[PDB]
């Protein structure tokens, strides 16, 4: 078919936030500050054109981009990287940049991202509101 993305999602557990930030090269300050905060993130969708508004721990990001498109994704570290965004079936956004891939699942309610570094799972779990 052809599913919608768009939502509030409150952030409502996650796994590996400390090592996966601590691998990307994020600073220890920043990962004590933000590791327990469990805040709110936005998905706008048009058609192909999504919108992401992610708040990860102590900061905001906000990219856009279009599904098979290449696109410059600002990284947690701040740092930008060129890649595409892609639909899998009805329900998934997958993109891999670096050596980081992420996958973005939503059943229902629930949004549920894993982002695999190594054998680090970053695995973030969210619910409509």
């Amino acid at each position: 078919s052809h599913m919608s993305f768009s939502g509030k999602y409150q952030l409502q557990s996650q796994e590996n936030f400390e090592a996966f930030m601590k691998a990307i090269g994020l600073p220890e300050e920043l990962i004590q500050k933000g590791k327990d905060i469990k805040g709110v993130s936005e998905i706008v969708q048009n058609g192909k054109h999504f919108k992401f508004t992610i708040t990860a721990g102590s900061k905001v990001i906000q990219n856009e981009f279009t599904v098979g498109e290449e696109c410059e994704l600002e990284t947690m570290t701040g740092e930008k990287v060129k890649t595409v965004v892609q639909l899998e079936g009805d329900n998934k956004l997958v993109t891999t940049f670096k050596n980081i891939k992420s996958v973005t699942e939503l059943n229902g309610d629930i949004i549920t991202n894993t982002m695999t570094l190594g054998d680090i799972v970053f695995k973030r779990i969210s619910k409509r509101i």
